[PDB]
Protein backbone atom coordinates (compact mmCIF):
# COMPACT_ATOMS: atom_id res chain seq x y z
CA UNK A 1 0.00 0.00 0.00
CA UNK A 2 1.87 3.02 -1.62
CA UNK A 3 5.37 2.05 -0.61
CA UNK A 4 8.07 0.56 -2.88
CA UNK A 5 8.14 -2.62 -0.98
CA UNK A 6 4.83 -4.06 -0.47
CA UNK A 7 4.39 -3.13 -3.92
CA UNK A 8 7.09 -5.48 -4.99
CA UNK A 9 5.26 -7.88 -2.87
CA UNK A 10 1.99 -7.60 -4.32
CA UNK A 11 3.50 -8.30 -7.79
CA UNK A 12 5.25 -11.02 -6.74
CA UNK A 13 2.36 -13.33 -5.44
CA UNK A 14 -0.02 -12.16 -8.29
CA UNK A 15 1.99 -13.22 -10.76
CA UNK A 16 2.62 -16.91 -9.25
CA UNK A 17 1.61 -19.28 -11.16
CA UNK A 18 1.17 -23.31 -9.91
CA UNK A 19 -1.49 -26.35 -9.73
CA UNK A 20 -4.00 -25.50 -7.21
CA UNK A 21 -5.21 -29.33 -7.34
CA UNK A 22 -1.57 -30.64 -7.41
CA UNK A 23 -0.48 -29.24 -4.53
CA UNK A 24 -3.46 -29.95 -2.23
CA UNK A 25 -3.65 -34.12 -3.02
CA UNK A 26 -1.90 -36.23 -0.55
CA UNK A 27 -1.34 -40.24 -0.96
CA UNK A 28 -1.68 -43.48 1.29
CA UNK A 29 -1.81 -46.51 -0.77
CA UNK A 30 -3.39 -49.59 -3.12
CA UNK A 31 -1.76 -52.93 -4.09
CA UNK A 32 -4.41 -55.04 -4.78
CA UNK A 33 -5.81 -58.68 -2.72
CA UNK A 34 -7.17 -60.99 -5.55
CA UNK A 35 -10.30 -60.83 -3.28
CA UNK A 36 -10.01 -64.50 -2.29
CA UNK A 37 -8.91 -65.57 1.05
CA UNK A 38 -12.43 -66.62 3.01
CA UNK A 39 -12.23 -69.27 5.57
CA UNK A 40 -11.87 -68.83 9.51
CA UNK A 41 -11.98 -70.71 12.64
CA UNK A 42 -14.31 -70.29 15.66
CA UNK A 43 -15.20 -70.14 19.10
CA UNK A 44 -18.97 -69.83 19.59
CA UNK A 45 -19.91 -69.24 16.06
CA UNK A 46 -18.18 -69.90 12.27
CA UNK A 47 -17.59 -67.02 10.43
CA UNK A 48 -16.78 -66.72 6.44
CA UNK A 49 -14.85 -63.57 6.29
CA UNK A 50 -13.91 -62.66 2.61
CA UNK A 51 -11.79 -59.60 1.48
CA UNK A 52 -12.91 -57.56 -1.00
CA UNK A 53 -10.81 -54.27 -1.98
CA UNK A 54 -12.48 -50.80 -1.74
CA UNK A 55 -11.76 -46.86 -3.11
CA UNK A 56 -12.05 -43.89 -0.39
CA UNK A 57 -11.42 -40.84 -2.53
CA UNK A 58 -13.07 -37.25 -0.44
CA UNK A 59 -12.63 -33.79 -0.94
CA UNK A 60 -13.36 -30.98 1.29
CA UNK A 61 -12.46 -27.25 2.30
CA UNK A 62 -13.10 -27.89 6.09
CA UNK A 63 -10.48 -29.18 7.87
CA UNK A 64 -11.33 -30.76 11.24
CA UNK A 65 -9.04 -29.82 14.03
CA UNK A 66 -8.13 -31.80 17.18
CA UNK A 67 -5.80 -29.54 18.96
CA UNK A 68 -7.40 -26.46 21.20
CA UNK A 69 -4.26 -25.29 22.31
CA UNK A 70 -2.71 -24.68 18.88
CA UNK A 71 -1.30 -21.10 18.44
CA UNK A 72 -1.14 -21.37 14.44
CA UNK A 73 -4.88 -21.62 13.63
CA UNK A 74 -6.45 -18.30 14.02
CA UNK A 75 -8.11 -16.23 11.18
CA UNK A 76 -5.99 -13.99 9.49
CA UNK A 77 -2.34 -16.58 9.89
CA UNK A 78 -1.01 -17.22 6.44
CA UNK A 79 0.25 -20.84 6.03
CA UNK A 80 2.75 -22.16 3.51
CA UNK A 81 1.37 -25.15 1.09
CA UNK A 82 3.49 -27.87 0.94
CA UNK A 83 3.33 -31.31 2.36
CA UNK A 84 3.13 -30.10 6.15
CA UNK A 85 -0.24 -28.33 5.41
CA UNK A 86 -1.82 -31.87 3.90
CA UNK A 87 -0.98 -33.09 7.22
CA UNK A 88 -2.59 -30.81 9.15
CA UNK A 89 0.38 -29.57 10.65
CA UNK A 90 1.57 -26.08 8.47
CA UNK A 91 4.25 -24.08 8.23
CA UNK A 92 3.38 -21.11 9.43
CA UNK A 93 4.14 -17.58 7.95
CA UNK A 94 4.63 -15.48 11.23
CA UNK A 95 5.72 -11.86 9.67
CA UNK A 96 4.88 -8.24 10.46
CA UNK A 97 1.12 -8.57 9.53
CA UNK A 98 -1.42 -5.48 8.86
CA UNK A 99 -4.66 -5.25 10.49
CA UNK A 100 -7.28 -7.62 10.08
CA UNK A 101 -10.98 -7.36 9.99
CA UNK A 102 -13.19 -10.52 10.58
CA UNK A 103 -16.60 -11.18 11.03
CA UNK A 104 -18.54 -13.04 13.76
CA UNK A 105 -21.53 -15.11 13.57
CA UNK A 106 -23.63 -15.52 16.50
CA UNK A 107 -27.43 -13.73 17.19
CA UNK A 108 -27.94 -10.45 18.98
CA UNK A 109 -25.72 -8.20 16.95
CA UNK A 110 -26.85 -9.01 13.12
CA UNK A 111 -24.99 -6.20 12.00
CA UNK A 112 -24.37 -3.49 14.22
CA UNK A 113 -20.75 -4.23 15.68
CA UNK A 114 -20.43 -7.97 14.70
CA UNK A 115 -17.07 -6.77 13.76
CA UNK A 116 -13.83 -6.19 14.59
CA UNK A 117 -10.38 -4.73 13.98
CA UNK A 118 -7.29 -5.96 14.77
CA UNK A 119 -3.89 -4.17 14.15
CA UNK A 120 -1.98 -7.11 14.42
CA UNK A 121 -3.43 -10.50 14.22
CA UNK A 122 -1.97 -13.43 15.94
CA UNK A 123 -3.27 -16.01 18.15
CA UNK A 124 -3.61 -13.92 21.30
CA UNK A 125 -4.86 -10.46 19.87
CA UNK A 126 -7.49 -12.33 17.92
CA UNK A 127 -8.75 -14.15 20.96
CA UNK A 128 -8.65 -11.20 23.14
CA UNK A 129 -10.55 -9.80 20.95
CA UNK A 130 -13.16 -12.10 20.56
CA UNK A 131 -13.02 -12.70 24.11
CA UNK A 132 -13.99 -9.47 25.16
CA UNK A 133 -17.17 -9.48 22.45
CA UNK A 134 -18.27 -12.64 24.29
CA UNK A 135 -18.72 -11.08 27.60
CA UNK A 136 -21.15 -8.21 26.25
CA UNK A 137 -23.40 -10.58 24.29
CA UNK A 138 -23.32 -12.89 27.44
CA UNK A 139 -24.17 -9.36 29.07
CA UNK A 140 -27.33 -9.08 26.37
CA UNK A 141 -27.97 -12.59 25.72
CA UNK A 142 -26.85 -16.11 25.89
CA UNK A 143 -28.85 -15.56 29.30
CA UNK A 144 -31.56 -14.65 26.80
CA UNK A 145 -32.28 -18.54 26.37
CA UNK A 146 -31.02 -21.44 25.46
CA UNK A 147 -28.94 -20.59 22.53
CA UNK A 148 -28.16 -23.57 20.65
CA UNK A 149 -25.72 -25.34 19.19
CA UNK A 150 -25.24 -26.35 15.09
CA UNK A 151 -24.92 -29.84 15.34
CA UNK A 152 -23.02 -31.73 12.36
CA UNK A 153 -23.04 -35.66 12.76
CA UNK A 154 -20.87 -38.45 10.54
CA UNK A 155 -19.91 -41.76 10.14
CA UNK A 156 -17.80 -44.81 8.71
CA UNK A 157 -17.89 -48.50 9.78
CA UNK A 158 -13.91 -49.24 9.87
CA UNK A 159 -11.65 -51.23 7.83
CA UNK A 160 -8.16 -49.53 8.30
CA UNK A 161 -6.56 -46.73 10.56
CA UNK A 162 -5.56 -45.24 7.03
CA UNK A 163 -8.81 -44.75 5.45
CA UNK A 164 -10.26 -43.34 8.79
CA UNK A 165 -7.62 -40.51 7.48
CA UNK A 166 -9.32 -39.63 4.82
CA UNK A 167 -12.89 -39.07 6.44
CA UNK A 168 -11.34 -37.23 9.65
CA UNK A 169 -8.58 -35.57 8.89
CA UNK A 170 -5.04 -36.42 7.76
CA UNK A 171 -4.45 -36.05 11.68
CA UNK A 172 -6.41 -38.52 13.12
CA UNK A 173 -4.11 -40.52 15.40
CA UNK A 174 -3.67 -39.01 18.45
CA UNK A 175 -7.71 -39.30 18.23
CA UNK A 176 -7.27 -42.55 16.50
CA UNK A 177 -4.42 -44.22 19.08
CA UNK A 178 -6.54 -43.77 21.73
CA UNK A 179 -9.72 -44.71 21.36
CA UNK A 180 -7.84 -48.21 21.31
CA UNK A 181 -8.85 -49.15 17.96
CA UNK A 182 -8.59 -53.08 16.88
CA UNK A 183 -8.34 -54.18 13.48
CA UNK A 184 -6.27 -57.07 14.41
CA UNK A 185 -9.35 -58.05 15.86
CA UNK A 186 -11.68 -57.23 12.32
CA UNK A 187 -9.50 -58.80 10.07
CA UNK A 188 -10.60 -61.85 12.01
CA UNK A 189 -13.82 -61.40 11.65
CA UNK A 190 -14.21 -60.59 16.03
CA UNK A 191 -15.30 -57.35 16.30
CA UNK A 192 -16.66 -54.66 13.74
CA UNK A 193 -16.84 -51.33 14.05
CA UNK A 194 -18.16 -47.87 13.45
CA UNK A 195 -17.02 -44.08 14.44
CA UNK A 196 -19.13 -41.13 14.71
CA UNK A 197 -17.71 -37.44 14.65
CA UNK A 198 -20.36 -35.30 16.70
CA UNK A 199 -19.65 -31.42 16.01
CA UNK A 200 -21.25 -28.89 17.94
CA UNK A 201 -20.64 -25.15 16.86
CA UNK A 202 -21.64 -22.56 18.77
CA UNK A 203 -19.94 -19.40 16.43
CA UNK A 204 -17.68 -18.76 13.25
CA UNK A 205 -15.41 -15.98 12.79
CA UNK A 206 -14.46 -15.30 8.79
CA UNK A 207 -12.24 -13.29 6.68
CA UNK A 208 -13.62 -11.10 3.95
CA UNK A 209 -11.50 -11.42 1.11
CA UNK A 210 -8.17 -9.62 0.74
CA UNK A 211 -8.13 -6.93 -2.12
CA UNK A 212 -4.59 -7.17 -2.96
CA UNK A 213 -1.81 -9.63 -2.00
CA UNK A 214 0.16 -7.21 -0.52
CA UNK A 215 -2.31 -5.97 1.85
CA UNK A 216 -2.23 -8.60 4.20
CA UNK A 217 1.32 -7.39 5.29
CA UNK A 218 3.32 -4.24 6.29
CA UNK A 219 5.35 -2.47 4.60
CA UNK A 220 8.38 -4.01 6.39
CA UNK A 221 8.35 -6.81 4.56
CA UNK A 222 10.19 -7.89 1.21
CA UNK A 223 9.98 -10.14 -1.61
CA UNK A 224 13.85 -11.33 -0.35
CA UNK A 225 12.06 -11.88 3.22
CA UNK A 226 9.75 -14.05 1.93
CA UNK A 227 12.27 -15.79 -0.17
CA UNK A 228 14.28 -16.31 3.16
CA UNK A 229 11.04 -18.18 4.52
CA UNK A 230 11.22 -20.86 1.08
CA UNK A 231 7.66 -19.43 -0.76
CA UNK A 232 7.97 -19.76 -4.39
CA UNK A 233 4.82 -20.51 -6.48
CA UNK A 234 6.17 -24.19 -5.61
CA UNK A 235 5.11 -22.96 -2.38
CA UNK A 236 2.60 -20.79 -2.26
CA UNK A 237 0.46 -18.77 0.69
CA UNK A 238 -2.70 -19.30 1.69
CA UNK A 239 -4.94 -17.49 4.87
CA UNK A 240 -7.42 -18.71 7.18
CA UNK A 241 -10.40 -17.11 5.76
CA UNK A 242 -12.93 -18.96 8.59
CA UNK A 243 -12.54 -21.16 11.41
CA UNK A 244 -15.39 -22.57 13.08
CA UNK A 245 -15.69 -22.84 16.91
CA UNK A 246 -17.41 -25.72 19.42
CA UNK A 247 -17.27 -28.67 21.06
CA UNK A 248 -16.25 -32.29 19.05
CA UNK A 249 -16.74 -35.90 20.28
CA UNK A 250 -15.14 -38.36 18.06
CA UNK A 251 -16.42 -41.79 19.12
CA UNK A 252 -15.79 -45.53 18.42
CA UNK A 253 -18.87 -48.60 19.05
CA UNK A 254 -17.51 -52.00 18.49
CA UNK A 255 -20.01 -55.00 19.45
CA UNK A 256 -19.25 -59.02 19.35
CA UNK A 257 -22.10 -59.14 16.64
CA UNK A 258 -22.18 -59.48 13.46
CA UNK A 259 -25.86 -58.98 12.29
CA UNK A 260 -27.00 -57.49 9.01
CA UNK A 261 -28.83 -55.63 10.95
CA UNK A 262 -26.15 -53.94 13.45
CA UNK A 263 -26.11 -50.64 11.39
CA UNK A 264 -29.30 -50.07 12.33
CA UNK A 265 -28.86 -50.29 15.76
CA UNK A 266 -26.63 -47.39 15.93
CA UNK A 267 -28.38 -44.77 13.48
CA UNK A 268 -31.50 -45.24 15.92
CA UNK A 269 -29.20 -45.62 19.24
CA UNK A 270 -27.93 -42.40 18.19
CA UNK A 271 -31.29 -40.87 17.89
CA UNK A 272 -31.25 -40.54 21.44
CA UNK A 273 -34.75 -41.15 23.05
CA UNK A 274 -35.07 -44.47 21.07
CA UNK A 275 -35.48 -46.60 23.41
CA UNK A 276 -37.09 -50.58 22.41
CA UNK A 277 -38.97 -52.99 24.26
CA UNK A 278 -35.87 -54.95 25.76
CA UNK A 279 -36.39 -58.40 23.93
CA UNK A 280 -35.14 -56.83 20.42
CA UNK A 281 -32.78 -57.53 18.42
CA UNK A 282 -31.75 -54.46 17.63
CA UNK A 283 -31.55 -54.08 21.38
CA UNK A 284 -29.29 -57.80 22.18
CA UNK A 285 -26.57 -56.09 20.34
CA UNK A 286 -26.64 -52.97 22.13
CA UNK A 287 -26.53 -54.74 25.30
CA UNK A 288 -22.80 -56.69 24.18
CA UNK A 289 -21.47 -53.44 23.28
CA UNK A 290 -18.71 -51.66 23.99
CA UNK A 291 -17.55 -47.41 23.98
CA UNK A 292 -14.56 -45.12 23.84
CA UNK A 293 -15.52 -41.36 23.41
CA UNK A 294 -12.65 -38.46 23.18
CA UNK A 295 -14.20 -34.76 23.37
CA UNK A 296 -12.37 -32.34 22.49
CA UNK A 297 -14.32 -29.03 23.90
CA UNK A 298 -16.53 -26.93 26.12
CA UNK A 299 -14.00 -26.58 29.21
CA UNK A 300 -10.58 -25.63 27.54
CA UNK A 301 -7.29 -27.20 27.81
CA UNK A 302 -6.71 -31.00 26.14
CA UNK A 303 -9.29 -33.91 25.54
CA UNK A 304 -11.29 -36.72 27.86
CA UNK A 305 -10.78 -39.54 26.79
CA UNK A 306 -13.75 -41.80 28.06
CA UNK A 307 -15.73 -44.98 28.30
CA UNK A 308 -18.83 -47.04 29.21
CA UNK A 309 -21.27 -48.89 27.67
CA UNK A 310 -24.60 -47.23 26.25
CA UNK A 311 -27.57 -48.05 28.01
CA UNK A 312 -27.84 -45.06 26.74
CA UNK A 313 -25.61 -44.33 29.92
CA UNK A 314 -23.31 -42.53 27.71
CA UNK A 315 -25.49 -39.62 26.50
CA UNK A 316 -22.41 -36.70 26.67
CA UNK A 317 -24.63 -35.70 23.04
CA UNK A 318 -26.89 -33.15 24.54
CA UNK A 319 -23.86 -32.52 27.12
CA UNK A 320 -22.85 -28.80 25.13
CA UNK A 321 -26.08 -28.49 23.50
CA UNK A 322 -26.35 -25.40 25.01
CA UNK A 323 -24.28 -22.70 24.20
CA UNK A 324 -24.24 -19.48 26.16
CA UNK A 325 -21.09 -17.99 26.85
CA UNK A 326 -20.42 -19.66 30.29
CA UNK A 327 -16.92 -21.45 29.22
CA UNK A 328 -16.42 -20.21 24.96
CA UNK A 329 -15.75 -22.89 22.84
CA UNK A 330 -12.24 -24.34 21.25
CA UNK A 331 -11.51 -24.52 17.48
CA UNK A 332 -13.14 -27.37 15.46
CA UNK A 333 -12.56 -26.72 11.91
CA UNK A 334 -11.33 -24.12 9.34
CA UNK A 335 -10.91 -23.09 6.09
CA UNK A 336 -8.17 -21.34 3.72
CA UNK A 337 -7.95 -19.36 0.63
CA UNK A 338 -5.22 -18.76 -1.45
CA UNK A 339 -3.91 -15.21 -1.15
CA UNK A 340 -3.20 -14.58 -5.10
CA UNK A 341 -7.06 -14.86 -5.77
CA UNK A 342 -9.17 -15.74 -2.71
CA UNK A 343 -10.30 -18.94 -4.32
CA UNK A 344 -10.64 -21.17 -1.17
CA UNK A 345 -8.54 -24.43 -1.35
CA UNK A 346 -9.70 -27.44 -1.31
CA UNK A 347 -8.17 -30.95 -0.71
CA UNK A 348 -8.41 -34.56 -2.37
CA UNK A 349 -6.92 -36.70 -0.13
CA UNK A 350 -7.31 -40.44 -0.99
CA UNK A 351 -6.69 -43.99 -0.13
CA UNK A 352 -8.37 -47.69 -1.19
CA UNK A 353 -8.21 -50.40 1.72
CA UNK A 354 -8.43 -53.33 3.11
CA UNK A 355 -11.78 -54.16 3.01
CA UNK A 356 -13.07 -57.26 5.18
CA UNK A 357 -17.09 -58.44 5.18
CA UNK A 358 -18.62 -61.01 7.68
CA UNK A 359 -21.07 -63.63 7.40
CA UNK A 360 -23.38 -65.86 10.29
CA UNK A 361 -23.68 -68.68 10.99
CA UNK A 362 -24.00 -69.53 14.30
CA UNK A 363 -23.34 -73.42 16.08
CA UNK A 364 -26.10 -75.10 18.77
CA UNK A 365 -26.74 -78.47 19.16
CA UNK A 366 -29.03 -81.59 18.28
CA UNK A 367 -30.44 -83.33 21.22
CA UNK A 368 -31.60 -86.54 21.59
CA UNK A 369 -34.45 -87.91 24.14
CA UNK A 370 -35.62 -91.62 23.69
CA UNK A 371 -38.39 -92.74 26.61
CA UNK A 372 -39.74 -95.02 24.20
CA UNK A 373 -41.29 -98.41 25.12
CA UNK A 374 -38.95 -100.03 22.23
CA UNK A 375 -35.75 -100.40 20.75
CA UNK A 376 -34.67 -97.47 18.23
CA UNK A 377 -31.52 -96.54 16.04
CA UNK A 378 -29.91 -93.46 15.11
CA UNK A 379 -28.00 -92.90 11.68
CA UNK A 380 -26.98 -89.30 11.99
CA UNK A 381 -24.62 -88.54 8.80
CA UNK A 382 -23.42 -84.31 7.98
CA UNK A 383 -20.43 -82.87 6.51
CA UNK A 384 -18.33 -80.63 7.84
CA UNK A 385 -17.42 -77.47 5.24
CA UNK A 386 -14.14 -75.46 5.14
CA UNK A 387 -11.66 -73.51 3.08
CA UNK A 388 -7.85 -74.27 2.56
CA UNK A 389 -6.90 -71.82 -0.06
CA UNK A 390 -8.23 -70.16 -3.05
CA UNK A 391 -11.09 -70.71 -0.72
CA UNK A 392 -13.15 -73.23 -2.67
CA UNK A 393 -14.71 -75.21 -0.29
CA UNK A 394 -13.53 -78.35 1.64
CA UNK A 395 -16.52 -80.17 2.68
CA UNK A 396 -14.99 -83.49 4.79
CA UNK A 397 -18.45 -85.66 5.42
CA UNK A 398 -18.98 -87.32 9.10
CA UNK A 399 -20.97 -89.07 10.84
CA UNK A 400 -22.15 -90.45 14.97
CA UNK A 401 -20.53 -92.78 16.99
CA UNK A 402 -23.99 -94.73 17.41
CA UNK A 403 -24.64 -95.22 14.25
CA UNK A 404 -26.34 -98.42 14.55
CA UNK A 405 -26.05 -98.61 18.14
CA UNK A 406 -29.50 -100.38 19.48
CA UNK A 407 -31.00 -97.70 22.35
CA UNK A 408 -33.28 -98.06 24.85
CA UNK A 409 -34.29 -97.30 28.47
CA UNK A 410 -34.40 -93.09 28.89
CA UNK A 411 -31.90 -92.32 26.53
CA UNK A 412 -30.43 -88.79 26.05
CA UNK A 413 -27.27 -87.19 24.73
CA UNK A 414 -26.23 -83.88 23.05
CA UNK A 415 -24.23 -83.83 20.20
CA UNK A 416 -22.89 -80.38 19.54
CA UNK A 417 -22.67 -79.08 15.93
CA UNK A 418 -20.28 -76.13 14.59
CA UNK A 419 -21.48 -73.37 11.86
CA UNK A 420 -19.73 -74.79 9.29
CA UNK A 421 -21.70 -78.13 9.65
CA UNK A 422 -23.77 -78.92 6.22
CA UNK A 423 -25.38 -81.44 4.69
CA UNK A 424 -26.84 -82.91 8.22
CA UNK A 425 -29.07 -85.95 7.50
CA UNK A 426 -31.06 -88.18 10.38
CA UNK A 427 -32.74 -90.89 10.53
CA UNK A 428 -34.26 -92.63 13.21
CA UNK A 429 -36.50 -96.17 13.01
CA UNK A 430 -37.83 -98.20 15.99
CA UNK A 431 -38.65 -101.56 15.88
CA UNK A 432 -41.59 -103.41 16.18
CA UNK A 433 -41.71 -106.84 17.00
CA UNK A 434 -43.56 -107.41 14.47
CA UNK A 435 -42.70 -110.43 12.43
CA UNK A 436 -43.51 -108.82 8.57
CA UNK A 437 -42.48 -105.40 9.36
CA UNK A 438 -39.08 -104.61 11.60
CA UNK A 439 -38.23 -101.64 11.44
CA UNK A 440 -40.88 -98.53 11.40
CA UNK A 441 -38.79 -95.64 10.23
CA UNK A 442 -40.38 -92.79 12.51
CA UNK A 443 -38.47 -89.60 11.40
CA UNK A 444 -36.15 -88.81 8.56
CA UNK A 445 -35.07 -85.05 7.45
CA UNK A 446 -32.56 -84.61 5.18
CA UNK A 447 -30.71 -80.94 5.12
CA UNK A 448 -32.02 -80.33 8.48
CA UNK A 449 -31.30 -76.62 9.68
CA UNK A 450 -29.25 -75.47 11.83
CA UNK A 451 -29.96 -73.84 14.54
CA UNK A 452 -29.48 -73.18 18.12
CA UNK A 453 -30.81 -76.21 19.76
CA UNK A 454 -33.04 -78.89 17.75
CA UNK A 455 -34.27 -81.59 20.27
CA UNK A 456 -35.79 -84.73 18.26
CA UNK A 457 -37.83 -86.89 21.25
CA UNK A 458 -39.18 -89.75 20.43
CA UNK A 459 -41.69 -91.79 23.15
CA UNK A 460 -45.01 -94.06 22.98
CA UNK A 461 -44.98 -97.68 22.00
CA UNK A 462 -43.59 -100.44 19.17
CA UNK A 463 -47.18 -99.68 17.49
CA UNK A 464 -47.70 -96.08 18.79
CA UNK A 465 -44.40 -94.44 18.61
CA UNK A 466 -44.88 -90.19 19.06
CA UNK A 467 -42.39 -87.62 17.62
CA UNK A 468 -41.68 -84.43 18.62
CA UNK A 469 -39.30 -82.36 16.59
CA UNK A 470 -38.66 -79.35 18.17
CA UNK A 471 -36.51 -76.08 17.10
CA UNK A 472 -35.77 -73.26 19.52
CA UNK A 473 -33.89 -69.96 18.23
Amino acid sequence: HHGSANKAVNDFILAMNYDKKKLLTHQGESIENRFIKEGNQLPDEFVVIERKKRSLSTSTSDISVTATNDSRLYPGALLVVDETLLENNPTLLAVDRAPMTYSIDLPGLASSDSFLQVEDPSNSSVRGAVNDLLAKWHQDYGQVNNVPARMQYEKITAHSMEQLKVKFGSDFEKTGNSLDIDFNSVHSGEKQIQIVNFKQIYYTVSVDAVRNPGDVFQDTVTVEDLKQRGISAERPLVYISSVAYGRQVYLKLETTSKSDEVEAAFEALIKGVKVAPQTEWKQILDNTEVKAVILGGDPSSGARVVTGKVDMVDDLIQEGSRFTADHPGLPISYTTSFLRDNVVATFQNSTDYVETKVTAYRNGDLLLDHSGAYVAQYYITWDELSYDHQGKEVLTPKAWDRNGQDLTAHFTTSIPLKGNVRNLSVKIRECTGLAWEWWRTVYEKTDLPLVRKRTISIWGTTLYPQVEDKVEN
